[PDB]
């Protein structure tokens, strides 16, 4: 069952053994992934998460965030730890009270504390339209067609050596899949579909690094969503999906009746599908219960590309046809060297105050901010534009700015901006050396926006930013509940900082 919109959700350490390999992690809800939380546009959500953690190895502090809802107003319950936030102590609870306005897509929350989603706090959050101006286009749209793609370590997260090429163990597809070395054919996961409907499939990218090419032997897949965004109808036999990235895509169920493999390659780790790693079954109601038999093709004729994808609605892009065509125009240095990414010269290491309490106690320009160099401030009421040039070691990275989705004015790949009709989203690849992947938004949402690179081990290495927005009408657009004053004072008590 779905939870949702209010609900507590307690975080726990469990053994589990998702690829037959028994580890300990981080639950939320018990489980991998974790419940999925739902409502509808516009609700009210509370979700008051209990933190039960007691494995120092996996860190007993946790924070949660609600990965592509804006926040607007309630910046407080973002949930990146040290930006807007001290982390919730054990023993304790934290209810993040926020609403939805004017957003309805597929999302997913995850801890926003050092690498602590990898070891496994992480799942689905569905805002659904009771209008959805696509809802034609299929008839089953519910938990049963929720598809993750996640990574799995069996080496804990806090294990991982900083600024490293860490490699995972195993491809996950809804919680399960096999181990790529000492490969045992445990259980996979199966999706059933009955024959002649049509399924909205909302797939989520849970990943802390790969990126996985997606696809369905027998099927193509008709994008109609992209990170919340409702698209036009594209059609494509194959999508490449960055971490953290989500995609609705309608599946017709319009083959013989049979077993399909569901495939996930990733980047890095375990190449192909000997023993049935990377893979899941699409089973077809009637069908025999046995493993697919069908096969991949050499090459996909019709791959997802970026640029193909437009908005439903109207959207456009804000500023003028060139670039550096906006109001604030920036363009961030992008770097790695020796085990440490910056931005713009500066390696992000998290500050002592969270940097929504620095500027409530009233710093006040982004010189004020600390960690020095790692806060940007943005005008309000403003285009911003951002390019991203590639380039930096450990790519393609995948690029998030909370608070806001954006134009994708250009994608990877191609040279060519679009200041006409390009997709927006949240999340982007920021491509290949000699790319210039750019976005636009404007600011309307006062408050401190974390921006990264959403492969974790690289966020952990610092390269990360924090858009202090509209510092001016933070304190008057985000007024603070009490228990959110209480967290940073419990968690230095606890820990025995002085601040
Ligand atoms: C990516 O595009 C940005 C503009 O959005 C380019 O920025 C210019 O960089 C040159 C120096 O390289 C400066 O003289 C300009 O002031 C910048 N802003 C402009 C022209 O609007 C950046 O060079 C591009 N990077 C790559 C790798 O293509
Ligand atoms: C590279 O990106 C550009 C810009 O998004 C793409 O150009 C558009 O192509 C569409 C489809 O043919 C045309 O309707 C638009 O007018 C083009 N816009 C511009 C500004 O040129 C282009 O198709 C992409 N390249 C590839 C190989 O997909
Ligand atoms: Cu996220
Ligand atoms: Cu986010
Ligand atoms: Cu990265
Ligand atoms: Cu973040
Ligand atoms: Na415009």
């Amino acid at each position: 069952a779905q939870i949702g919109p209010v609900t507590d959700l307690h975080i726990t350490n469990a053994n589990i053994s998702p690829d037959g390999f028994s580890r300990p992690a981080v639950l939320a809800g018990g489980t991998f992934p974790g419940p999925t939380i739902a409502g509808n546009t516009g609700d009210n959500f509370q979700i008051t998460v209990f933190n039960d953690l007691t494995d120092p190895s996996m860190l007993t502090d946790t924070s949660i965030h609600w990965h592509g809802l804006f926040q607007k107003g309630t910046n407080w319950a973002d949930g990146p730890a040290f930006v807007t936030q001290c982390p919730i102590i054990t023993g304790q609870s934290f209810d993040y009270n926020f609403n939805v306005p004017g957003q309805a897509g597929t999302f997913w929350y995850h801890s926003h504390l050092s690498t602590q989603y990898c070891d496994g706090l992480r799942g689905p959050f569905v805002v659904y339209d009771p209008n959805d101006p696509n809802a034609s286009l299929y008839d089953v749209d519910d938990d049963t067609t929720i598809i993750t793609l996640a990574d799995w370590y069996h080496t804990l997260a806090q294990q991982e050596p900083i600024g490293a090429a860490i490699t995972a163990d195993a491809t996950l597809i809804n919680g399960l899949g096999r181990s790529f070395t000492n490969t045992t054919a445990s259980p996979l996961s199966v999706i059933t579909v009955q024959s002649g409907k049509r399924y909205r499939m909302r797939l989520v990218s849970i990943s802390c690094d790969p990126n996985y090419l997606f696809s369905i032997d027998g099927h193509d897949m008709t994008i109609i969503e992209v990170d919340g965004v409702n698209s036009q109808q594209l059609t494509v036999d194959q999508i490449q999906i960055f971490a953290a990235q989500r995609y609705s895509f309608v599946l017709n169920a319009n083959q013989p009746v049979g077993n399909y493999w569901i495939r996930a390659q990733p980047n890095s780790g375990g190449q192909g599908f000997d023993g049935g790693i990377n893979s899941a079954i699409l089973r077809y109601e009637g069908a025999t219960v046995e493993d697919p038999t069908t096969t991949a093709p050499t090459t996909f004729s019709n791959p997802l590309v970026e640029t193909d994808l437009h908005p439903l609605a109207d959207l456009g892009v804000p500023g003028q046809p060139f670039r550096g065509g906006a109001d604030d125009p920036l363009v961030l240095n992008l770097a790695f060297a020796n085990g440490r990414f910056s931005i713009d010269g500066v390696s992000f290491v998290p500050p002592t105050v969270p940097v929504l309490l620095q500027i409530l106690s009233g710093a006040q320009n982004a010189q004020d901010l600390l960690p020095a160099g790692s806060v940007i401030s943005l005008p309000s009421n403003s285009v911003i534009e951002v390019a991203l040039p590639a380039g930096a070691a450990g790519g393609p990275h995948p690029f998030h700015l909370h608070g806001h989705n954006f134009a994708v004015v250009q994608s990877a790949n191609n040279a060519t901006p679009n200041y006409v009709n390009p997709i927006w989203r949240d999340t982007v690849s920021i491509g290949g050396t000699g790319d210039n992947v750019t976005i636009r938004f404007t600011t309307n949402n006062p408050g401190p926006w974390f921006l990264h690179c959403h492969i974790d081990w690289h966020l952990e290495a610092g390269f990360a930013i924090v858009f202090a927005e509209d510092i001016p009408d933070t304190a008057s657009a985000n007024p603070v509940p009490q228990a959110w004053s209480d967290l940073c004072p419990a968690y230095d008590q606890a820990h025995n900082i002085s601040t």
